[PDB]
């Protein structure tokens, strides 16, 4: 029975918060904070008490216009609270102030003002800035911030915080002091501080209209100052991207990005002063596997393009969430693809999509992207939020085009800059391009909102019609939401289609390519001058967030595979013909496996199929990423989507024998390509060179450790010389895979010590060691769990090492959903413990618990019985309790 919070219930502050006037004074054993916040009353007040947010604070004194306020007489705390009685709240323009004690130094929980290693640091988003100091903590409360930080000279010689630096001094006893203005309005969440022993790169950008000089410093810990070269190439990138596709100049005279090693999350857009999760900023290519490149190409572009989406446009209100964040990751979407130039970007964003967020989409946790409630905002931060959120952003550009949808973007930015903003003034400003585009003053998106409201995935399904003596085809479409807890009711959504035609005799587009307008429950979109009868090429670019059901034969699939144009339509052709297969095989050792049959058949894999993949993988032309998508068998998390009651032992059995059914055919073509492809996928042009990445040679290095698996896994004669051979490569990925394909052999544990030692010495790459093991295909994997646990992860409260021993194994279908429970027990006791200091991460940890509900009735139990037990809990977190509650369908 938590403090629930209603988007209907939004209503402004009967406050004004004109000046906030921060004195940080950082102390072994405390930190002392003095605030001033220069108020004002508004005029939506009603002579109500003055309540400040305020978590966990030690009052020294607080004040109102120089005069200390008494306790219990002129208000009260309760160390969440801090109410003045509205008899001692002035009736105009007030300064209130208050000297408050924290603890930087045990605050485990990375929220607030803390200690990650030797830095001081603070993450205040959504509602940690009342960690910090008493404060109106909303979105809607914005401020001119003037903030100074003062600190042991020897141990923090490098303080920040936002915008310009207007002094320097030093204090006696060996302290030193440095103040900063920041101009630029905003809320409380977009605050931020930084102490350390920082070493720094640094360089100038030259803005491009206005011809502005701009400092750009990424700071490290001095070990991993050789790991920053890449994250400011990254950044003087998206600064030119913003610049060149949507006119946007950075508005500081400086941009600090820092590396930290104690993160909850990725990184944090903060105004001037972006802070990072060490594995989201630092690399270099002897210590990083190949993706954490693009890992750091993304969140470095996420948090720029921040700095107009969100910290110049900011929130009303954190129900409105997505209009930040669908509409940065779109943003980092467009950059991402427009930097790598390859076709896998926006097919891992699709996987991705398609497997955990349609799995958020169906399970009790479902919500729109808009929410309507919470308890804790931290456990809306989703991928709903974040990916359909992106989607979503995105087909405003499917179904505008190019110049359009800038036009009305820049409507959005020159209504709404410098102020806060709803998702409805997004949609705003699109239907006023909308209009230009049609023509059509009339013209509106009034339903375009319903995905900002309505809940769940879409279904569209295709029926098809070809008259050869008309040459008239129809393509007649029906789109359905499934009723859920959110809306009993759905409604038509307005679906973009972007399809093509592809004559199946020489693989030829029949039609410009074209995108249907679908608004109604269904259609019937007709096209002439059709001259033999094509195969449909639906949804290219993945232009809608959909269950798609082309009803296309599998001969049909096959010639789309081979000949599309669409990467996306090529890919899920594959992905029908994979899932046709699966659920059938899964059918048939479900019936084998209820019926106790002494014997029974499997279909086998379809061979035209077969010989299909054999083509595109022997075609020196086609591309090495798209080719590592084909080999591979959907996620599970996909699969899962489409199998009622799920049975983990029998979909692991489906997926053994269709693997086998295909390498039995092509392994020896696997073998050869694994061989062919070494030249140029290790060649090591640009080995030592942080400013240049290739990503197509990273997408063949991807081919090859994927065919090295097949090959492993199969037994392939004499392969383990070549695993060998692999562990001594210069590159991480590399010799990582050498150890992850080795768990099939005697060698694993030989390999498992010569990986750790190469490991052990950069913080990073020992994480990514942990989740190569973590995620080992071991029948032992259970003993290697308490072997890292014993002797590497031991007491280690950082979030990073946490999440890489325990959250790949989650992943093994086999082993972590063992029908005794073993792997739900554990995975529970680990979300247990670690909510006693990080409610976070703990709450990120239960992430194999979101398909309970999905699999069969004796895995249902076991994991309902864990998550029972795990509100049991004395003193769980608010964030843990709300997370079970909704998903075990009690909240
Ligand atoms: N505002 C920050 C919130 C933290 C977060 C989370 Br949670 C998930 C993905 C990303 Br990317 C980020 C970075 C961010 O800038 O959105
Ligand atoms: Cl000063
Ligand atoms: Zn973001």
């Amino acid at each position: 029975e938590p403090k629930i919070h209603y988007r209907k219930d939004y209503k402004p502050s009967g406050f004004i918060i004109n000046n906030v006037t921060l004195n940080i004074n950082i102390h072994d054993n405390e930190t002392i904070v003095r605030s001033v916040l220069d108020m004002d009353i508004s005029k939506h007040n009603v002579g109500e008490d003055l309540v400040f947010d305020g978590v966990g604070l030690k009052i020294n004194e607080i004040s109102i216009n120089n005069k200390k306020l008494v306790e219990g007489e002129e208000y009260t705390y309760d160390n969440e609270f801090l109410t003045i009685f509205s008899k001692f709240v002035p009736k105009s323009k007030f300064a209130f102030s208050s000297e408050v004690i924290i603890h930087p130094e045990t605050n485990y929980a990375l929220t607030g003002l803390y200690k990650s290693k030797n830095i001081i640091v603070s993450q205040c988003e959504a509602t940690g800035f009342r960690r910090i100091t008493f404060f109106i903590d909303r979105p809607d409360m914005m401020a001119k911030y003037d903030v100074t930080v003062t600190a042991d000279k020897e141990k923090y010689p490098v303080l920040l915080s936002n915008g310009d630096k207007v002094n320097e001094f030093e204090i006696p006893g060996g302290r030193h002091g440095a103040r900063f203005n920041d101009p630029h309005l905003k809320p409380c969440y977009l605050f931020a501080v930084v102490a350390g022993d920082l070493k720094h790169l640094s360089a100038t950008y030259i803005t491009k209209y206005t011809k502005k000089k701009v400092e750009l410093y990424v700071f490290s810990e001095e070990k991993y100052v050789s790991k920053l070269q890449w994250a400011l190439e990254c950044l003087k990138k998206s600064m030119a991207f913003d610049e060149d596709y949507f006119g946007l100049e950075y508005d500081l005279s400086r941009l600090n990005l820092v590396a930290v090693s104690d993160f909850n999350v990725g990184a944090m857009e903060n105004k001037g002063l972006n802070i990072f999760n060490a594995n989201s900023l630092l690399a270099s290519k002897k210590n990083s596997i190949d993706f954490s490149y693009a890992r750091i190409l993304t969140v470095v572009g996420h948090e720029y393009f921040h700095n107009y989406t969100g910290n110049r446009v900011t929130l009303r209100d954190w129900f409105q969430l997505t209009l930040k964040e669908g509409l940065t990751v779109h943003r980092e979407n467009l950059f991402s693809e427009e930097m790598t130039k390859t076709v896998t970007t926006r097919l891992s964003h699709v996987d991705l999509l398609r497997s955990v967020q349609f799995l958020e989409d169906s399970s009790p946790l479902s919500h729109p992207i808009r929410p309507e409630s919470y308890v804790s905002m931290e456990n809306f931060y989703t991928t709903t939020v974040y990916d359909k959120g992106s989607e979503v952003m995105r087909m405003y550009l499917t179904i505008l085009g190019e110049e359009y949808y800038k036009k009305g973007f820049d409507i959005y930015i020159k209504k709404n800059d410098g102020n806060t903003a709803t998702c409805e003034d997004f949609n705003y400003a699109m239907e006023q391009a909308y209009k230009m585009k049609k023509a059509d003053n009339s013209a509106n998106l009034n339903q375009y909102l319903l995905w900002f409201s309505q809940s769940g995935t879409p279904h569209v399904s295709f029926k098809y019609n070809y008259d050869a003596e008309k040459k008239q085809y129809s393509i007649h479409v029906n789109q359905y939401t499934k009723p859920d807890e959110n809306q009993k009711e759905k409604k038509p959504l307005f679906i973009p289609i972007s399809v093509g035609l592809i004559n199946p005799e020489n693989g030829k587009e029949m039609i410009s390519q074209t995108t249907l307008e679908l608004t109604k429950e269904s259609d019937t979109f007709v096209f002439n001058n059709i001259a033999v009868k094509p195969i449909p090429s639906l949804f290219r670019g993945f232009s809608a967030p959909v269950y798609i059901e082309d009803n296309l034969t599998d001969e049909e699939r096959i010639l789309l595979l081979k000949y599309d144009s669409d990467a996306f339509v090529r890919y899920n052709s594959c992905t029908n013909i994979y899932m046709k297969q699966i659920l059938m095989n899964y059918n048939e050792f479900l019936k084998a496996k209820n019926e106790k049959l002494e014997s029974f058949n499997l279909t086998p894999v379809n061979a035209q199929f077969i010989d299909a993949i054999k083509y595109l993988l022997e075609d020196p032309h086609a591309d090495a990423g798209f080719k590592s998508y084909i080999v591979s068998l959907p996620q599970d998390r996909y699969i899962i989507n489409f199998v009622s009651n799920l049975d983990t032992d029998v979909l692991a059995d489906t997926k053994e024998y269709i693997y086998k059914q295909i390498g039995d055919k092509l392994n020896d073509v696997y073998y050869k390509m694994f061989k062919s492809l070494e030249a140029k996928a290790d060649d090591l042009t640009y080995f030592n060179d942080e400013s240049h990445v290739d990503f197509d040679q990273m997408n063949m290095r991807t081919l090859r450790n994927t065919l090295l698996s097949l090959l492993s896994k199969a037994q392939y004669p004499n392969i383990l010389n070549e695993i060998i051979e692999h562990s001594k490569s210069p590159y991480p990925s590399n010799w990582l895979t050498s150890l992850s394909v080795s768990a099939y052999f005697d060698k694993y544990f030989e390999l498992y010590d010569k990986t750790y030692k190469l490991s052990k010495d950069d913080e990073l790459l020992l994480q990514e060691w942990l989740k190569t093991v973590s995620r080992s295909d071991r029948k032992d994997i259970y003993e290697i769990l308490k072997k890292l646990e014993n002797e590497v992860l031991k007491d280690s409260k950082n979030p990073n090492d946490i999440r890489a021993v325990y959250l790949p194994f989650t992943n093994n279908l086999r082993r972590f959903h063992d029908i005794s429970g073993k792997g739900y027990k554990l995975i529970a006791e680990v979300i247990t413990k670690t909510d006693k200091f990080n409610p976070m991460v703990a709450t990120q940890l239960c992430e194999p618990f979101k398909l309970w509900n999905k699999l069969d009735t004796k895995r249902q139990e076991l994991m309902l019985n864990e998550m029972n037990t795990m509100l049991q809990e004395p003193n769980i977190s608010n964030n843990l309790k709300e997370y079970l509650l909704r998903l075990t369908n009690k909240l």
